[PDB]
């Protein structure tokens, strides 16, 4: 089997991607934040604390002929934006693009943070980092893309994130036509749970290309780069004006100022991220200051190849035996 999704940003900053996800008997769809740094399906739902939602689609499960409560089941999870959720689990029919899992743990909230209440555009996530990450207590759960594996044509899912646009999600295939070139493969470590790779380097703009280890992450659902703060160092001092600032959180320019691409390295082969992939616009409403989509990980205790860098990519997760990450311009 395969499935094909679209997802579409959820404003017109690419703050994150939405894709469309059927749940349950007859099929409530719900539009869901694919997120290959996390390991749980979760959905505000007709259990969420009413004053909690705002706007979202909910998953009703009584609603569902096929919904199956997981007793005893509770789930819990925090993200690195200090946000969090919780609740219980279910167990249900969920479909992504044609592709169709049965006994999805469905984990539904009851409680959701203040950030996710005041998205009306995200109705949940969809976890797509290893399934050792999942946080379903007593009986951790497997990721949709773990359920499917064995089912799919081949162990892969594939993003291709858009700039200011849709792009897709594919699942047991990877489709030639996206992108150009060649698909460059590197070694992932699973150990921390995530899509954890090692960049070869880096470049700004026309400068050359530094020769140095970055580890991090391929993650889907953090939306800019953080790399160490040396790197983030090089890239803003060739923007004039720029300036990080505590007070806004990071690496802010005036928008007069043209952004430099930002390279960055997979085995050979070279990802180029257009300058303009790392504006990310007024810091308020009418400021001249622009917030900066290359920031530092400092602190962060991981590097994070977030969408600033994977919409830039044809991006191969491959759930081999030995999974590993293949990269293409596109
Ligand atoms: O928290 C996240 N990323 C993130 C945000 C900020 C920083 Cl410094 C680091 N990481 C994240 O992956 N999600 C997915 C759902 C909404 C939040």
């Amino acid at each position: 089997s395969t499935g094909s999704a679209t997802t579409t940003p959820i404003d017109s900053l690419d703050d994150a991607y939405i894709t469309p996800v059927q749940i349950g008997t007859p099929a409530q769809t719900l539009n869901l934040d694919f997120d290959t740094g996390s390991s749980d399906l979760w959905v505000f739902s007709s259990e969420t604390t009413a004053s909690e939602v705002d706007g979202q689609t909910i998953y009703t499960p009584s609603k569902s002929t096929t919904a199956k409560l997981l007793s005893g089941a509770t789930w819990s999870i925090s993200y690195g934006d200090g946000s969090s959720s919780s609740g219980d689990v279910y167990t249900d029919t969920v479909s992504v693009g044609g592709l169709t899992v049965t006994g999805q743990a469905v984990e539904s909230a009851k409680k959701v943070s203040s950030s996710f209440t005041e998205d009306s555009t995200i109705d949940g996530l969809l976890g797509l980092a290893f399934s050792t990450l999942n946080t379903v207590s007593p009986t951790q759960q497997k990721t949709f893309f773990d359920n499917a594996k064995a089912s799919l044509d081949s162990p892969v899912f594939t993003a291709d994130l858009g700039y200011h646009a849709p792009g897709t999600y594919n699942f047991g295939f990877i489709d030639t036509t996206a992108y150009t070139g060649s698909i460059t493969y590197t070694a992932v470590s699973t150990k921390q749970g995530f899509w954890e790779w090692t960049s070869t380097g880096y470049a700004v703009g026309s400068g050359t290309f530094k020769s140095t280890s970055i580890d991090g992450i391929a993650d889907t659902g953090t939306t800019l780069l953080y790399l160490p703060a040396t790197v983030v160092s090089a890239y803003w001092a060739q923007v004039s004006g720029a300036k990080s600032s505590s007070s806004v959180g990071g690496y802010v320019f005036p928008c007069s100022a043209t952004l430099p691409s930002f390279t960055f390295g997979v085995g050979s082969a070279r990802i180029v991220i257009p300058g303009d992939y790392i504006d990310f616009g007024p810091i308020s409403t009418g400021s001249s200051s622009c917030f900066g989509g290359i920031q530092s990980s400092a602190g962060i205790g991981i590097n994070i190849f977030g969408d600033v860098a994977l919409k830039a990519a044809f991006v191969v997760f491959n759930g081999a035996t030995t999974p590993t990450l293949g990269f293409a311009s596109k």
